[PDB]
């Protein structure tokens, strides 16, 4: 069984770096505890297939609803394994493995490792999430 | 009881979205061959697969083949229950939603597994190839 235990460094230089850094901005949005700030990073037509809900989210209001629940866990993410694939100047895929540190209602911390896909599209100069698929490690 | 997806999706009426949806049918047919090479042929050389039943992310043709060598022994047949299509370039697209596989075991016994999917396609030399496929079990059970 594969486990991913280290932390993926940024490509220190270049345009893979730009795409890769977007996760940092997203992680920071989580830390605000504000679902609207997180939702702001998704395209109005983005699609979220999330870690802990069977409901696929395909509207801003659906996405906000997920984060309204998810953010109560004070989630903090770290990338363990990264691939970046640039499609054109204005679209890219960042996919791999990441780990959330979550806090339960009693303050107890646990880690959940998950695979991720972020598909981004640059619109009017801003990169927005078009697809986010996040899933627990299937072998546990 | 948990949320699930119970119907069979409408393959879209016409256009780019219909062309993108049809790619899944081609992939499902490649499954049916039982030949992992045929399935891998639908992935870009730099495609990335984050598969339903393995922790190991597959980022080479060899690693993709390896996954389907196991997966195809279950005689998997997929059906789309719910679909979204988003067009990026003229040459890239995302098909994402929920599908169900019917699997067949060693002694003929069948079972269905519902999973979320993302396929990210990129058209190169006029041909669509998979650059990302993420497939994942329903997170909630019972």
């Amino acid at each position: 069984v594969m486990h991913y235990t280290d932390k993926a460094a940024l490509p220190a230089d270049g345009e893979a770096r730009e795409v890769a850094a977007l996760f940092d901005t997203w992680n920071a949005a989580l830390a605000t505890g504000n679902p609207h700030k997180v939702a702001d990073l998704y395209a109005p037509d983005g699609v979220l297939l999330p870690t802990v809900s069977n409901e696929v989210r395909a509207s801003r209001e659906q996405i906000e609803n997920y984060f309204e629940m998810f953010l109560t866990k004070k989630p903090k993410g770290v990338i363990n394994y990264r691939t970046v694939r640039l499609l054109d100047d204005d679209s890219a895929v960042d996919a791999g493995v990441y780990t959330f540190t979550l806090t339960d209602k009693n303050g107890k911390k646990s880690d959940v490792q998950a695979r991720y896909t972020f598909v981004y599209e640059k619109r009017d100069g801003k990169w927005l999430i078009i697809n986010h698929h996040s899933s627990a490690m299937p072998e546990v």
